[PDB]
């Protein structure tokens, strides 16, 4: 009588299976989006995290083809000048809006100050506003998101983090651009051991890619990556991108080697799955390969 | 042709499922029973251990909210003893009898002192009597709960330990005022060890809920809990209230920090559980979230 | 289109679910079969093994109410003095012949010498005759097996190792007084490593232990026994006595402490899992008992 | 809506099963096929790695009745001298040509330089071109097979490395005298934590030879063989024979002990399986014994 929705799957769970293939790795093409109205050339985007993203290592995720999130752990004032910083300053992938400046993205909690937070991202020109707490799936979240879509209706808006099927479809009415998945995966995060919460993360991209097929809403899987391989499965369970915190945060870019280099060897990763499963592109990665469940063993 | 009843699980192979949540961890109710009769405001019940409860432990535990059962390696004479110096001993959450004297319980075992032991703990205004065993489901645990119900009807009983369906009502049966369940998963307890026997902690206690549902008798879970975050699962899984032991042997209060500041860490995680499940109180908690299965992975 | 016969278990695999109890550990019986002729007080044989079994420790097992089967590591003069010395040799459980002198077993393999060693061991008064390989599921061990019940009818004949129901027909239909199971589980036998071959012993047991259900000939199970616990599970598995090595080898009685303080433990744990299992005797713990399959968390 | 194909099973998730025996180990025969058209005395391939096989170790491997196929980190014209040093060199079981010249394979890849290479190959008396990247399901290795096939008719080629059945099918019909089995398994390829790629072997086996059946097309294990049982294993699963590379590397056969001891070992360790089973030669034992499945414990 035990209630179990489940058995749910990690990354170290699967493997992709190799399928018959004609596009070398360095030919395929990479391009994806974040929200609705953001295309990336790169499926990457660093985390709202005080060691990883403020304006320098933003506008490097930028250059790159990605995405940064400006972290909220600042004043409102100092966080609207971060996004200023992006937004005003050979690097053909470029992230940029229709007036040729870099995208941003910039984190919001629920807090009283949220209101005034997201008032002030939006005058300094943010691409993207983040509603982002550790429950998703929440009167505060969902509240939030709406709000801002209805209030701002020419920002785009992420709301997270999420693990279920029915937080997206919230979401997703509420009036989100994308969501944001993983509820337990964020790299030891203790929600499992606290709160004995979590849902493995293949299983979470997987549920919530599901819920959003057709509604042209895309996913971005947040946490518990690794290593390459690790963002290659994320991608084939459904994911349009992942967000990555922590293997940025030693690098020369992130708050006290290069950003390029480890943006390099994950894409190098990525383009090899995408070789060995035969995808062509990301819409193919997402769709088509499938993977084997193996055992501890 | 091996006779196996089932898959069972411990608190490593689950986690708890967000679902969608309105009420703060803050703000939601942690109020509970430890039998038909007795009420805490919070599920910690501290354990019949030389080494974890005696009246000083006791007495903060009732404090606290939750109750302590007062060991039985000692004298018929100072268990008494022990009983009396909590009952005649600003904590607003305190567990109290009708007459504003803090709750305490004590154990027994079945051996030849049983019954003159069990007049001494009555007589000395113990709340309730917990017949304390390794194994409840047997002829002397069952035979003196009946015993203690019949002769002391004004007493409150607990029966335990127990793992399984059939005890439960076995226990029932017999007028227990609540089961405590936990065979195996005592912090190490070397009863798998030697005698090869155990059930799973979560499937234990799933099995009992199961069994004791419309009965009105609660179940304790006792055992095996090293995080909050197996104190959120036992719940969901079905406890009315949870037991510890050696969690609290080092503390200031425990036979030779402060107990307060585990408790508060305890029901710090457990309230951020029931936020992230959306359960307002623990009636909903043991009842409505459901639990995704996982793999050593 | 692999060919997989079945998931395997092993003692780790599982736990013995407690059932009612009414027959404490000091009181259940520990009686059982070796043979279809020879009766043991405890469910305890000592390994055939140049480390573990010769006259001092076979007599020491005799006296504690089991049996020892002499090792073959040695020339025929030597192996029929050894058993010489312990037919010729207060014990109220000691293992005796129908002419009160103790009893013990002698392993022979299947090469050139095994008729004559046979005859000298038979003629040195031998209980049981141990036909002792790593493969009994062979032309070698079901030939010499006939071999020995039809040229020396009064002697008991057990034949090994084995692992599966075809097996243990296949040895039943030769006359085999006993089966002896055990492929890998040897404590390490590099069986596994070497020839990647072997069955989890509780599966092992209890396939047996079905084909030889109605049959009368007794399973004995050999090898990977490292706790008490495990020796309770090999017994509800099926088993009618279990045999051990190298917990015996570094023993006073064994060939270059005392071994009845190991023997005591072992019965104690045996012992007490009766008692969760409210089983009152050998033949109850055999067949009624349930276990609980468990994951490795 | 997770895309899983199957559960994948590697060699430490399964054991062979004892059948019944009647040849002893010394006496089974170990005679297997390379390819359609060339026999090996023993199912035993040196890999095409450059700490591994030069003329040397193929030498050495030819007399002991396998087969060397010499690396192809080399150039042209070292490669096909490396070949005629085989081709121009008491070993009863030694493979060799019509006449009477020791076998040896070569490698080549997909790049520029293949049809050159090949051309040198076949003209310095290889008996067998394998083509060998990373994912032989692919068109650059499809297009190079039947290239070969159809340009040196009398040669013997090689497709890989495949893991699964429209893999063994596509080279099949490419003209493929066999295939070769990994992706993942390599002893650490990193494939698995760079691309997120691979099929636990033992699956990947048995799922290439039940696409194989029937056409005549050996199937060659190579990678993840650590012990001789992983080798046994391997040739249940349906491998006609294993190739090895990192457990030769240090020989004094392999490129800057003795080959023999570890092929006597290896070998040794396959006869004891094939005396466990009852598989009186390769064929039976590649299709009628059986495996168990067991857990981590
Ligand atoms: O201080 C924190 N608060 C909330 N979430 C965090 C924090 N640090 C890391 N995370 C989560 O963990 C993710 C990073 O995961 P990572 O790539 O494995 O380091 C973030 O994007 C967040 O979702
Ligand atoms: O000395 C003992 N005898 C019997 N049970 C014990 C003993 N010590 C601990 N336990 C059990 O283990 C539980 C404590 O588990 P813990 O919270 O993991 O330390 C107790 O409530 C008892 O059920
Ligand atoms: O040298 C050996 N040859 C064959 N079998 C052995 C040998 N040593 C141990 N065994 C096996 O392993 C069993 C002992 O297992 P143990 O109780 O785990 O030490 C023996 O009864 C034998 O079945
Ligand atoms: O440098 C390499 N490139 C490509 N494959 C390799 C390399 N080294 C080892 N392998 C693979 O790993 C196999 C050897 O596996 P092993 O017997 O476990 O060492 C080779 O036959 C190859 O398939
Ligand atoms: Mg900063
Ligand atoms: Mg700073
Ligand atoms: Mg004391
Ligand atoms: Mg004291
Ligand atoms: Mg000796
Ligand atoms: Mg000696
Ligand atoms: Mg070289
Ligand atoms: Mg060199």
């Amino acid at each position: 009588m035990l209630r179990i929705s489940q058995e749910a799957l990690t990354f170290d769970d699967v493997l992709l299976i190799p399928g018959y293939s004609e596009v070398l790795p360095k030919d395929v093409s990479l391009k994806t989006r974040l929200t609705r109205g953001i295309e990336l050339n790169i499926p990457l985007v660093s985390a709202a995290m005080d060691t990883v993203t403020e304006a320098r290592l933003a506008i490097a995720m930028a250059q790159e083809g990605g995405i940064g999130i400006i972290h909220k752990n600042m004043g409102i004032e100092q966080q609207a000048a971060e996004v200023r910083k992006v937004k005003k300053h050979t690097y053909p992938l470029a992230s940029k809006d229709e007036q040729g400046r870099l995208r941003v993205g910039a984190a919001v909690g629920t807090g009283a100050d949220t209101g005034e937070r997201v008032a002030a991202l939006v005058a300094a020109g943010v691409d993207v506003v983040v509603v982002d707490t550790a429950h998703g799936h929440s009167k505060g979240v969902i509240e939030r998101v709406r709000w801002v879509k209805q209030t701002f209706p020419d920002v785009q808006v992420i709301g997270g983090n999420i693990a279920t099927a029915e937080a997206a479809k919230a979401l997703a009415e509420a009036g989100a651009d994308a969501v944001k998945v993983g509820i337990g995966p964020g790299s030891i995060c203790t929600t499992r051991i606290v709160a004995g919460v979590g849902v493995p993360q293949i299983s979470a991209i997987a549920n919530v890619a599901a819920a959003l097929e057709g509604t042209g809403v895309p996913l971005i899987a947040d946490g518990g990556i690794r290593f390459s391989g690790d963002l290659a499965k994320a991608m084939v369970a459904g994911a349009y991108c992942v967000m990555m915190g922590s293997m940025f945060a030693g690098t020369e870019e992130a708050p006290g080697g290069a950003l390029s280099a480890i943006v390099h060897q994950l894409m190098g990763g990525l383009r090899a799955a995408m070789g060995y499963t035969g995808s062509a592109d990301i819409q193919q990665m997402r769709t088509q390969p499938q993977f084997v469940r193996i055992t501890g063993a």
